């Protein structure tokens, strides 16, 4: 009895400045997340560009659980 | 008895000057944010994509992803 | 009786003039952030990709990744 | 009974003029952040990739990665 | 009964003028951050890659990695 | 008594399945043809100027360019 | 008494398959033809200026270019 | 009494499956043809300037260039 | 009496499957033709300037360049 | 009486499967043809200047260049 499952228990969180970005381009090609022709979780930040800035980003209580077959 | 299942349990949160400037000047931008050509794709946090991509204070709290397969 | 599972228990967090300047100038950038050509890919912290990539104070607290295989 | 399991228990965290400047200039940049051509790939801390890549005060606290094989 | 497992219990953390200038200039840059061509690949601390790569004060506190064979 | 003359004396001629093929393909070309100032110019042959310039059997007989300046 | 003359005596002629192929493919070309100043000029042969310049059988007979300046 | 003349005196001619192939493929070419001044110039043969410059059977007979300056 | 003249006399001609192939493939070429001044120039032979410069059977008979300066 | 003259009496000609193949492949070439000044120049034969410079059968008979300068 094939059963390609995935057994997941996942979370908790019980709680109780200047930024400047200047840019100039010409003829840019960007591919953020591709898939050509197999899972792809994301639980934190994925930043993609020609200029990519990430500040104070991934702060607290993440969970990723994957399964397969 | 094939059963391509997935046993999910994913949630909890029982919680009891600022300047941002972005100036840009492009020419001929070709952007593909999230593609799929011819298999699942979860997202539980930020996915930023551009020619200029800024992300500040984004993912804070109780982020949960389960996955299974077919 | 195949069962290609992933047995997961994963999280918790129980709590109780800064200047950033980025200046750029390009010509003919070709950027591929996360590809897959023709295979799991978890992401639990930051993935930053560009021609200028700056990450500050990013991954602080309670990250968990569990994977399986078939 | 072939069962390519991954047995995971993973986390916890129970708590109780800074200047950054980045200046760049390029011509003809080709950047591939995370590729896969034709295989798990966990990520629990930062992955920074560019032509100029700066990571400051990044991975501070409670990270866990668990993998399996098949 | 081949069961290619990975048996993981992994974490804890129970707590109780900084200037960074980076300037650059290139021409015709080709960067590949993390490739895989044709295989587990964990990451539990910072992975920086570029023509100019600066990582300051990054991996500070409570990481854990565990993998399996195959 | 200035006299900044010019004597031009220039003419006479007392005369008693070839295949040509040109293909061109351009993206974003820019031409300037003969002149720009911020100064005479006598022409009696071909001045051919382009991104693809072909001149076949052009100047034949009694080309008689005269010039004089002061 | 200045007389910044020039005296020109210049002409006469008392005269009693073939395959040419050109293919050109360019991208982002820039051409400046024969002059730019910020100054006499006499032409009687083919002045050909291009990115692909072909001149066949051009100057035949009594090319009589004559110039006299001050 | 200045007289910065010139006696210019020049002409006569009393005359009683060739395959040519050119292929060119360029990217980002810049051509300046003859002159960039910030100055007499007599021409009576072919002046060919390119990134591919072919001159066949050009100057035949009575090329008669005459110059005189002051 | 300044007289900075020129006596130029230049004339006469009393005349009673060739395959040529050129292929060129360049990238990022820069050509300057004959002059960049910040000055007499007589031309009566072929002046060819390129990144591929071919000159076949150019000067034949009665080429009579004549110059006189002061 | 200053006379910075020049004198020339010059010409005459009283005349009563060839395969050529050139290929070229370059990258980042820079050519300057004959002059970069910051000055007489008589030309009587093929001045061929290039990265690939070929001249064939170029000068034949009665090229009777002359000058008398200063």
């Amino acid at each position: 009895s094939k059963a390609k499952e995935g057994v997941v228990a996942a979370a908790e969180k019980t709680k109780q400045g200047v930024l400047y970005v200047g840019s100039k381009t010409k003829e840019g090609v960007v591919h953020g997340v591709a898939t050509v022709a197999q899972v792809t979780n994301v639980g934190g930040a994925v930043v993609t560009g020609v200029t990519a800035v990430a500040q104070k980003t991934v702060e607290g209580a993440g969970s990723i659980a994957a399964a397969t077959g």
